[PDB]
C-alpha cells in the first residue's frame, strides 16, 4: 500500500543527515532523494548508492555479504506498519532484485542498481507514494 | 536482543584459539565460526561441535550429565548483558534443544545438534546479529 510505503520510505531516510556528514557525500544526492518516489525519474548518481547502503547498514538491515538481511528487514517492515504479506512482498523485491541486477564489487554502483530495480517493482504494484516531505527530510 | 547475542557470542569464543591448540582440531571449523549467524549458513564440521564443548567447558557452563549447567550459563548470559527475562529464554532454548535432538554418543556430534536447534531458534526470534555473525574473535 502507498500507505505503507510513505512511512517505510521516512523511517528509511531519517539517518540520511547522519549518513551524510560521516561518509562526506555532496549535495548531488539531494535532488535523487527528494525525487525518489516519481515516476519515471532515473536515479543516477553512485553516491546515492552509497547513501542507501549507509542507511541501510545503520538500521542493521545488511549481511556480510552486502544482501537484505531477511529478519531485520521484515521487522522494519512490520515496526511500520506491513502486514506479513506486504512484509515478505517487499523482502522478495529487493531479494529479486539481488538476484537479478548484475554482480558488481562496487557496492555504491551495485546498491544503486538494487535500489532503482526496486522501486520500478513498487511503481509496478502501484505502491509508490506521493509524498508531501521528502526522503531523508 | 541482536546486541546482546553479539556480546555473548564474542564473548564465549574467545578461547577457540586456546581450544583449538589443546584438543584436536582442524582449521575447518573456522567457517562455522566466522559465519555462525549468517540467515543461509549451517554450521557443519564435527570438530565445530568439539569446539563448543570445549568452550562451554573451560567456562564452566556444563554439568556433569554433558548438559547445560543453567546457574552458571545465567552468570555468563547476565555477564555479558542479557536481562533476566533473555537469559532465561536462552537457557530455555539450550534445555529444550538438549531435548529435540536425538541421543548420541559421539558427544561432539550431540552438541552440534544441540548448537543447530540454538541457532536456529535465535533465528525464529530474529535475535541473530545481522552484520556481526561470529562466534569468536
Ligand atoms: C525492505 C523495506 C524497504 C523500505 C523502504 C524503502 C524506501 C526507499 C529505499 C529503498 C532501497 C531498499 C533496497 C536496499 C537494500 C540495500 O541497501
Ligand atoms: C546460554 C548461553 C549461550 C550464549 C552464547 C552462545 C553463542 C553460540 C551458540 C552456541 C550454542 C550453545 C550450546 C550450549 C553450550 C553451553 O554454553
Amino acid at each position: 500500500s502507498q500507505e505503507v510505503m510513505k512511512n517505510l520510505s521516512l523511517n528509511f531516510g531519517k539517518a540520511l543527515d547522519e549518513c551524510k556528514k560521516e561518509m562526506t557525500l555532496t549535495d548531488a544526492i539531494n535532488e535523487d532523494f527528494y525525487n525518489f518516489w516519481k515516476e519515471g525519474y532515473e536515479i543516477k548518481n553512485r553516491e546515492t548508492g552509497c547513501a542507501i547502503m549507509c542507511l541501510s547498514t545503520k538500521l542493521n538491515m545488511l549481511d556480510p555479504e552486502g544482501n537484505l538481511h531477511h529478519g531485520n528487514a521484515m521487522e522494519f517492515a512490520k515496526k511500520h506498519g506491513a502486514d506479513e504479506t506486504m512484509a515478505q512482498q517487499l523482502i522478495d523485491i529487493v531479494h529479486g532484485c539481488e538476484k537479478s541486477t548484475p554482480a558488481n564489487d562496487d557496492k555504491c554502483i551495485w546498491t544503486l542498481g538494487v535500489a532503482t530495480c526496486f522501486k520500478a517493482e513498487i511503481h509496478k504494484l502501484n505502491w509508490a507514494p506521493s509524498m508531501d516531505v521528502a526522503v531523508g527530510e
